[PDB]
């Protein structure tokens, strides 16, 4: 008995980039409330978010252009390291002191909020945060994608963004680490006036000067279950059996996945919920617009555990990428005219990261029947979690954790 | 602190059959819809089904009648061996080539639609099906059990079916292999047209001529939960307690089983309900009509894991028995003034399979109390899976596989 | 990156008790019917129940009551040690036989019906007991730390109850292992007959006059979630986030608590429902009646495993602590003019059991935040049971078994 | 990307007779006489040979394809003989690059039997060489589920059935 003629294909996808970040001073900035989001304080710091969990880091259009003819295609590893260069930091003094701040899990710390963020800068002091950017995330990503990769050739703007990929220029990063706090000034009742987390005491910090030219970070991730193409649709059983809805005993084992709804202003205690809401990505009534919009280039996170489920036994779990944060401290230049305790004005300074990143990635082509093409055995098949308006639901690292954890939300139409 | 006394007590039985297979040919044979069956293309095989996962294999009705009184009876262990012997060739020519075919676990493949069936032959070639009989699985298993131990001294036929059991002699066996693909040609809107899969891939052809008389299959099952009588019914703590209906914590594990729910026409999600309706098999409330009916013998596989659920905090895991298929591949006959690519001739070839099953059982007497008779531990009560009608519900291998799985059934009174 | 500031205590209280237990004799004794509860046959033994579930046993209400002061507190482990003594006898005879029983467990074994009660006994054999007094075990453990630690100084009855804690004395035990069996007398229909259970063929039975100053007790136990005081609570993400209420995929592990109901009259089949109506002890919206009213000290076991629940990952499973009786078998004091082939009178005897028990508990302080004090990251937060009323739900030991398991109550307010 | 496809085949070949048939001019092609014979030809040099149209219709996605290598393995059986006679002499013929041999001309050709010598070719068949690969592509692999005459092929690649071969020597 040889079996199925399964035909196995591995691929490797490796970028190399040059990214500026500016050395931020820490500064407090204030959020005011809008709609659900609530008054806070935002701390500001230099160290700008190294989007390694995204497609387009690893791949150029091209490749994923291509990647999307192999259905069966699953992220196996992804791998990233960061070496620091010569610090800039602006001329009238001479003697220097630079520090580089590197943060490794910051995006999972339970106690600490924080997310990614681009200031808007004062005109005499550039390092100095001054607000907020209307600039989202995914716009970052989409931003930092046309840096990498250009324009197409019919572009009317083709010229103004050459690519890194070919030229090997550097990049500069706008989404900057930020710690909130509540902001009690309106609160009324109860008080929590816990200030800031030191956020500091879970950070790395190094000599810029002794390191230039030197590794700071080395990431490992294996992803549990990162479907890059949705698998080959399987010959439908219904048209073959009476039998196709049947039902079987699934004993103790939880072989259908499940979501857990928290509360953290402790209204409502946690939920979980089975059989929530969910459709195919293959088959007769498959929905593939997650693939087709589309979400995982650099919209939606590579690692996707728990949002994919298959009719397999297999067990599956909640998923997610540490975060890589890195930047340099902000060089103080204050001085006893401007009286002051604490700095508030910086020199212009800017670090220098040499970024290689390698993913690893891995399809099949089954042959479960002699004519059409490729069919997959139906325990392959896979469903997605969606939404009550026929919208995909994906896993998202831009919000804050919720306990810890990264939330699935409703994705976006491009 | 000497405990319960629990008398345990291990029986095992032994029995012997010849079998003879027909060398049916494969042809293709039109299944037509009827009802929610949809029309499908049936291809033959000669491989037939050997019944090892029925209790009637292995026990006699005596046997049987007497296991009934010992509550608590599990199948631990059943075993099957495969001989076989000369094979049978119709005479005119001389020189033949004989293959044997061994299938094992077929019925377990996911993509590979498969059932038992018995055919009807033409007249002008015995070797060939030309359709489907009427007979189904459980009268094929019936039939056989009457050629093994004949029917009740006072029958009116009681001359047709000399006992195999009290014999020796050989059954001609008539459920045989049988794969289905999908039948398109009134098929409208979107067309599977993949044939069918290479069954032959999957199954093991020997030299019949070199294996005369030569051990082919060799197969072991533990069963998992296999309750062959029901437990002893313990002394109701209602009658000494207002705690009986008392609730205590699960915690994060499953200690009542679920049931999956699929659909391989992808119309809706699968599914996992838990608390499905069932009801205790000893008792005061007890619903025994699975065991009195009945259903175990011969209706129904030895192996029920799934189905039974104790009170007990142990873990229940879904369950199913290799199949096995063994035959003869067809000789074929035909010739240059036959004209024709592929045979549609054969000789009248026979397999002659000698099966040597052992079924090891276990059942226990526990005496928890002093007075009256054997009473079990509470935690030792049994429920099974039942219908909204009083119906038992209980796993079946007769229908396909539903994505590599064997489904629970409603059972049909006798 | 040195972390959170976390400050970490270990507590040890360490307690010495003398008991005294009466060598009652074994009569069966009828209960009516009560509500639900039926009526049933009581048979009455000497083993006094020794209370080392409960924190009283372990914790003087000043070492409680500074123990409050200590969020975050679990008890890590209890061990207790069992001493016998000399036993007393009753003077006119001289030679005697003196029986140590030692029964550990008998609460979980699950076709034993037994709970610990107090008798009342006839005035001419203080042996025997003729009925039950309306003493109930919350009013037996609150005697118990009565005596154990005295009156309040302000206290009318100050003067009554010399603290056993200062002194040294000996404290007699009123509640006694008593098994039940039903009560057909009145049943119509299917009539139970065994009887009683064979409860002597699970204890232990020595000979007291060799164990004189003998060890005859040595258990120890580990907890596995005692939460003795309410964790520190988290600053609340809702301040500072709109995610605060989003969800995540569990995947096919179970991350919150589920709760199993059962039926010993077999009317119904058992079930498990999940996410139980519960709230947070720690937060905004907490709630604390039971550890403020208050339940963990004599009232509700120290085990509480189950019934706690965290928002973290970790997983829950049903727990429960051995049960110790120790007493002296009853002496027979029958003779020939009092014609009767089973004791009807006894000797006075008395148990001297010496207890040493200690409890080790572990709190935390974990400083997540600057400003304000001590804040929990928010996987910390701790959820408990409720019924529908408001009333938290702990486990109790004081209830006879159901399946071998203890069960959850609805608490009762002081 | 490195693929490869396996194939098994049964085959059944007629021990046809050395004759010599008459085959008349037609346009270019002249007055030939033609001795036939029992060696089958084995298609081995086609891809259908070696692929399913499953594989085929997959293998379309990738641009760029070459087929690096082939290989072929023949192994005999037993052979059939008509019985009133018991004593019989088989012998095999192999014969490898006939095809490439200048002063042979050979094809390969399917002949039509005598009524009374089921050995013996008479004639040859309308079938060309295409028409011969095609059917026998059609017994390997089958028709498609929506044929009128889909139950009259069974599919060699799913049964492990023989297939008689027509083109000969």
């Amino acid at each position: 008995p040889i079996g199925l003629h399964v035909e196995k294909f591995q691929q490797t996808y490796r970028k190399k980039w040059r990214f500026l970040t500016s050395a931020n001073a820490n500064v407090i900035l204030a959020e005011a409330a809008s709609g659900e989001r609530p008054a806070r304080w935002a701390l500001t710091t230099g160290m700008a978010s190294i989007p390694w969990e995204y497609l387009f880091f690893y791949m150029s259009p091209a490749e994923y252009n291509r990647m999307k003819n192999y259905p069966g295609t699953f992220a196996k590893s992804a791998s990233v390291r960061i070496r620091t260069w010569n610090t800039r930091v602006a001329f009238a003094t001479l003697n220097q002191n630079k520090f580089l701040q590197v943060a490794k899990g910051i995006r999972s710390i339970p106690f600490i909020c924080s997310t990614n963020r681009k200031y808007t800068y004062s005109d005499t002091e550039p390092m100095q945060p001054t607000g907020f950017a209307t600039l989202t995330s995914y716009e970052y990503r989409d931003g930092l994608k046309t840096a990498m990769y250009g324009y197409d050739n019919d572009n009317k703007d083709f010229a103004k963004k050459p690519p890194a990929d070919a030229t090997g220029a550097e990049i500069y990063l706008q989404d900057y680490l930020t710690i909130y706090t509540n902001d009690a000034r309106a609160t009324t009742g109860t008080k929590i006036l816990a200030g800031f987390p030191p956020y500091k005491n879970f950070i790395e910090e190094f000599d810029a000067s002794a390191c230039i030219n030197t590794d700071v970070v080395a990431m490992d991730y294996d992803f549990s279950y990162a479907p890059l193409v949705p698998q080959f649709a399987p010959v439908p059983n219904n048209l073959i059996t009476q039998n196709y809805n049947g039902s079987y005993p699934a004993g103790t084992k939880n072989e259908v996945t499940a979501a857990k709804t928290t509360d953290s202003s402790q209204a409502t205690a946690p939920t979980q919920v089975r059989n929530a809401p969910r459709k195919y990505i293959q088959g007769p009534h498959a929905d593939t617009t997650f693939f087709d919009e589309e979400q995982n280039y650099l919209r939606v996170p590579i690692e996707q555990g728990g949002i994919f489920e298959e009719v397999n036994v297999e067990t599956v779990h909640d998923t997610q990428m540490p975060s890589i944060n890195v930047g340099i401290r902000a060089v103080p230049k204050l001085t006893t005219i401007d009286e002051t305790t604490q700095a508030n004005s910086w020199l212009d300074a800017q670090g220098y990261f040499e970024v290689d990143c390698v993913l690893t990635t891995e399809s099949v082509d089954p042959y479960t029947y002699i004519k059409g093409g490729c069919y997959s055995a139906n325990t392959k098949s896979q469903l997605q979690y969606f939404a009550s308006d026929g919208r995909p639901i994906a896993k998202v690292y831009d919000n804050p954790n919720v306990y810890g954890r990264m939330q699935m939300i409703k994705t976006v139409k491009p």
